[PDB]
């Protein structure tokens, strides 16, 4: 294995480095606004040496963004398709690529066979191209990476099946910026080749001036470059055709034929397009190829990639036929004419990559090394395009609530194999697409009309309802007496309870367990654990009575702890926002013990009095003018005191101490240990009174954030044995510091209101000398080191959060991890912020043609982890990377891959087990089986199943901390006859194994396995 911390790597560029010597000057660069005027030796093509162009027509369509998928498909995409099928069928030289498949499985499955049968013969023939052939072009700033192969495989695997082809070149033209996650997946999936758009022009012209547009991108762990893929950025402004046939638009938009009038597009540089004919061929041609010549002096070819399109075009025939027929008048003057020394054709991306890398082997060419991401996009002077980190945060933590769901629904039934009047693959496959549309770059990123987003969400909401479904049938015959089993497939034998989504104060949708002398004496309960190793978590229910008690299903009673069912209000009438106590509704909270990969069974029980193994929670409400809070039959009585500072330990965790506010001050590990500040505080950024407006892709704030003015908030203390918190009612957010022990949790319940241009941050002050340097995630999959510039406005400093962000100094680290993307930095030394919503007037001129107006409360989850790393083996200062610790990295499966609760509905469970899977191995906590999916339906004589397996890498700081259990994935199930290491889609076998077992991967690896049982 490679080592992934001590070896930097040599590459020829690296982006943090070029970020620190780059100037980011936005000066007129003439035509090519954000360049310079490009010249050619005219001697440079002759007779032996040739320009070969491709023109490759393709149709940007957007599987949801000012209409929905729907509509899109109805209005646009599906005359795009049937149109592409005609004219392609009956125009052999023209060409066309396609990346979106939702929108193209969707128009398939509509066709006639006679169609189907024409379609795949245009496939087949090469006229028809699938670039990237993911279920969409995903955002790549939010998403997670486990959702970017969920769509990718959602894609591929259909064409396989119904087209008989896998893409190995990836097309990303539109996502807001660009991650090294995407050629980590690519490359481990089949992928030869990739091509991005959306870098900040300062990059664009840097990368242009040493040619360097094309280049090996490796990951910035990489010292031996084997994650390399080769990679082409297109440099110009857009891929729009005014961008793509060279330098200046002004001649390129009089190539783009649609614009002449009768589509209702014109040029605006104001000169337009006009029709070819033998009086003007030579002319037009002398000024195309003088602009394809150009474009050629910024790469290192002979060979020149020019696409021709634009969002939903080649709609109507007479559009087709207008590009073709002219494009056409130009290859035959152009390719006839000796003297420009071109050989002009329409072509596919492939067949660009292809051409490309023969005249590489020619020795024609070497290529640069790259590693490093880019982000935050600029498309013009400060016009960063951070918005988006945040805009509309409830989706996108609803993101990772299905991404999670998904990938428990997929586990919990792979274990059998299922009927097909079970409908598992039916709801299963609905799910993972529902899910993968969402990874559109206008979906997770919150770039949608109102309506779309709605139209999203909705799908969401059946994706969980169908995650539930296949989940607790699963759940009834893992955990059922194989005699006694008696499926109803439409049956809710469990319904989920799920404590952080869509949250308390967001939804009461959780359902309390009614027991009672007269009704009901006991209620059996089952946790999930889609984790590879043994784990405890604390879990908690409603109850309808305080008086419950706990035991597995060995009848061991359980320690527990009741606490009060509190909801915050804000009173209209008094004009604060204070809690108010449920007088029939209790949380009874206690540790669960799961198997890797596995269920184990409690039960809870009613008791007239306080139970023995039971404890109940003390409350304290901290206000001035308090009023009474009945609580029915709990046991404590609520105090009541004039707000002052407090501090609460939980176990032998660590002591934190709270302002009179209720937020954080001080954090201190261990009983000696110094108190460490450690302040959280919300502020609010506005929008600027002129020039250029924020809106959901632009973050543009008028100057740093102002503090919220908190006047003497309401704070509620709960004090317990096995949890406490803190929780303070502020403008616009009811925070809470959960305690359970370890690293506390923060909840932020969000709720922005009517507070028009503002963006609520929450930031963490310390000490820590952090300087400019701060690290956050790159999907969820690896820390990237960033620093923070100040020859950049505010909102370039702004990365995405996609899972967590630290700073740290020579001995002190602080970690914050999130259970949903958002937007963040590092302003200052000592600090870290990440913000919690944005509410905007205004429209950022972008084509969404609306602000963000449609808030509505998010429960933010997150784990704050200080830590001492002094003795912490890390990377050297050059290195690009950071890691995180066990404990950061076990504090983010918490948020992300909790334990699933499930709760039986009937009466009585005939035939009950405690336990499943106390027999699977625990893995070390690096591992993780990212996937587990069957791939065969049962009439499948051989069936198949896949597995995921990503380790990642956590630092060496002085913990023994191991004895554990060599993780097989190929003998999970019985019956093995055999075991193969696959591409991380499942299409292609890259192995067989030896002895049918599947080796566990190195550190910061991905790999895929199929195990074949008889
Ligand atoms: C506003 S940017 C982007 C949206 O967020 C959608 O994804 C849409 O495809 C659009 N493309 C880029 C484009 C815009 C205008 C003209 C040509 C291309
Ligand atoms: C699918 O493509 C392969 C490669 O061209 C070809 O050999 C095969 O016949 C095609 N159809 C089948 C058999 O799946
Ligand atoms: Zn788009």
């Amino acid at each position: 294995c490679q080592d992934v911390v001590q070896d930097v790597p040599n590459v020829d560029v690296q982006m943090l480095e070029l970020y620190d010597r780059m100037s980011f000057k936005d000066i007129d660069g003439g035509v090519w606004k954000q360049g310079w005027n490009i010249k050619y030796d005219p001697l440079k093509y002759n007779a032996h040496h040739k320009l070969k162009v491709f023109v490759v027509p393709h149709s940007h369509n957007d599987p949801g963004w000012i209409q929905t998928f729907e509509e899109y498909y109805q209005h646009d995409t599906k005359h795009i398709l049937s149109n592409a099928l005609r004219h392609l069928h009956d125009n052999p030289e023209m060409k066309f690529i396609w990346a979106e498949i939702s929108y193209f499985a969707r128009f398939y499955h509509d066709l006639g066979e006679n169609k189907k049968l024409q379609m795949k013969s245009i496939v087949k023939n090469g006229q028809l191209e699938f670039v990237t052939g993911g279920w969409v072009m995903p955002d790549e700033a939010n998403s997670h990476w486990r959702n970017v192969l969920l769509q990718l495989t959602e894609g591929q695997t259909w064409l396989k099946q119904f087209m008989n082809v896998t893409p190995t070149a990836s097309w990303a033209i539109d996502p807001f910026g660009h991650s090294p996650t995407m050629p980590y997946i690519l490359q481990k999936s089949g992928f030869k080749n990739m091509l991005i758009q959306r870098t900040h022009y300062s990059v664009k012209k840097e990368l242009a001036q040493q040619r360097q547009l094309e280049f090996l991108w490796r990951q910035i762990w990489d010292n031996k470059g084997d994650t390399a893929l080769f990679t082409h950025m297109m440099p110009f402004y857009s891929y729009d055709i005014p961008h793509t046939c060279g330098p200046d638009p002004k001649v390129c938009c009089q190539f783009d034929f649609k614009r002449m009038g009768s589509f209702g597009l014109s040029c605006p540089w104001k000169v337009p397009p006009r029709t070819i004919s033998d009086q003007n061929v030579a002319a037009r041609s002398d000024l195309l190829v003088d602009q394809w010549k150009k474009k050629a002096e910024l790469y290192r070819t002979n060979v020149l990639l020019i696409p021709l399109g634009d969002d939903f075009r080649f709609k109507q025939n007479t559009e087709w036929d207008v590009q073709r027929v002219n494009y056409e008048r130009l290859f035959e003057h152009i390719n006839s004419q000796a003297h420009f020394n071109v050989q002009a054709q329409f072509g596919t991306l492939q067949e660009y990559f292809d051409a490309v890398h023969q005249a590489e082997r020619a020795g024609q060419a070497e290529f640069p090394t790259l590693s490093g991401d880019f982000f935050t996009y600029a498309d013009r002077s400060d016009n960063y395009w951070s918005g988006y980190y945040t805009s509309r945060p409830y989706h996108k933590r609803m993101d990772r609530v299905l991404m999670h769901y998904v990938r428990a629904a997929e586990m919990l039934s792979a274990w059998h194999s299922w009927d097909g009047m079970a409908r598992i693959e039916e709801r299963l496959e609905q799910a993972r697409r529902e899910l993968s549309l969402f990874q559109h770059h206008d979906g997770i990123t919150g770039t949608a009309k109102t309506h779309v987003v709605v139209d999203y969400e909705q799908r969401m909401q059946e994706a969980l309802k169908a995650c539930q479904m296949v989940m607790q049938q699963s759940v009834y015959r893992l955990l059922t007496k194989p005699s006694i089993y008696s499926p109803d497939f439409s049956f809710s034998y469990f319904t989920l309870d799920d404590s952080r989504w869509p949250g308390s104060g967001v939804e009461d949708s959780r359902t309390t367990i009614i027991l009672g002398e007269d009704i009901l004496p006991s209620k059996h309960v089952v946790m999930h654990n889609t984790l590879p190793h043994w784990r405890e978590q604390l879990v908690d229910f409603y109850v309808s009575s305080p008086f419950v008690s706990v035991t597995d299903l060995a009848n061991n009673p359980v320690e527990a702890q009741v606490s009060p069912v509190w909801s915050w209000h804000h009173d209209t009438l008094t004009k604060t926002i204070h809690p108010q106590g449920s007088t029939t509704k209790y949380r009874i909270i206690f540790k669960a013990r799961v198997p890797p990969m596995g269920l184990a069974t409690y039960v809870l029980t009613i008791s007239d009095s306080k139970p023995e193994h039971t404890s109940y929670a003390s409350n304290l409400l901290l206000r001035k003018n308090p009023t009474s809070l009945p609580l029915g039959q709990y046991p404590e009585d609520v105090k009541f005191g004039d707000p002052r500072e407090i501090s609460l330990r939980v176990g032998n965790g660590p002591t934190l101490a709270f302002s009179e506010q209720g937020l954080l001050k001080s954090i201190q590990l261990t009983q000696d240990s110094p108190h460490v500040p450690v302040h959280f505080k919300f502020l609010k950024y506005g929008v600027r009174s002129h020039g250029d407006r924020s809106g959901a892709y632009l973050f543009l704030p008028n100057g740093p954030a102002s503090p919220v003015e908190l006047g003497q908030p309401v704070v509620l203390v709960t004090k317990g044995k096995l949890e406490s918190s803190v929780s303070v009612g502020l403008p616009s957010v009811v925070h809470q510091t959960i305690m359970r022990g370890g690293a506390p949790e923060i909840r932020n319940l969000v709720d922005i209101g009517s507070l028009d241009n503002t963006e609520i941050v929450m930031r963490l002050e310390t000490h820590i000398d952090s300087g400019d340097i701060f690290y956050t995630d790159l999907n969820g999959l690896q820390f990237i080191k960033r620093r923070r510039l100040d020859k950049l406005p505010l909102q370039a400093n702004y990365y995405p959060i996609p899972s967590g962000m630290f700073i740290e100094d020579a001995n002190t680290r602080l970690t914050l991890l999130t259970g949903q993307p958002l937007g963040g930095s590092s302003l200052a030394s000592g600090e870290l912020e990440i913000m919690q919503d944005r509410r905007l007037a205004s429209d950022d001129e972008r084509g969404l043609g609306q602000g963000v107006l449609d808030n509505k409360p998010v429960l933010h989850i997150y784990r704050l982890v200080l830590e001492k790393v002094n003795n912490c083996v890390r990377p050297s200062k050059l290195h690009p990377a950071g890691y995180l610790t066990s404990a950061a990295h076990k504090a983010s499966q918490s948020l992300l891959d909790p334990l699933d609760k499930f709760i039986f509905a009937e009466n009585e469970w005939i035939g009950a087990q405690g336990q499943f899977g106390g027999d699977h191995p625990s893995a070390r906590e690096d591992l993780d089986v990212s996937v587990m999916r069957r791939l065969t339906k049962s009439s499948a004589k051989t069936q198949r199943v896949g597995y995921v397996l990503h380790r990642t890498n956590l630092m060496q700081c002085g913990t023994p901390e191991e004895h554990t259990q060599k993780l097989d994935v190929c003998h999970l199930l019985p019956n093995v006859a055999r075991c193969e290491r696959t591409t991380l889609t499942f299409l292609q076998n890259l192995e067989h194994l030896d002895g049918m077992v599947a080796p566990e991967v190195c550190p910061m690896e991905t790999a895929a396995y199929v195990s074949s049982h008889s």
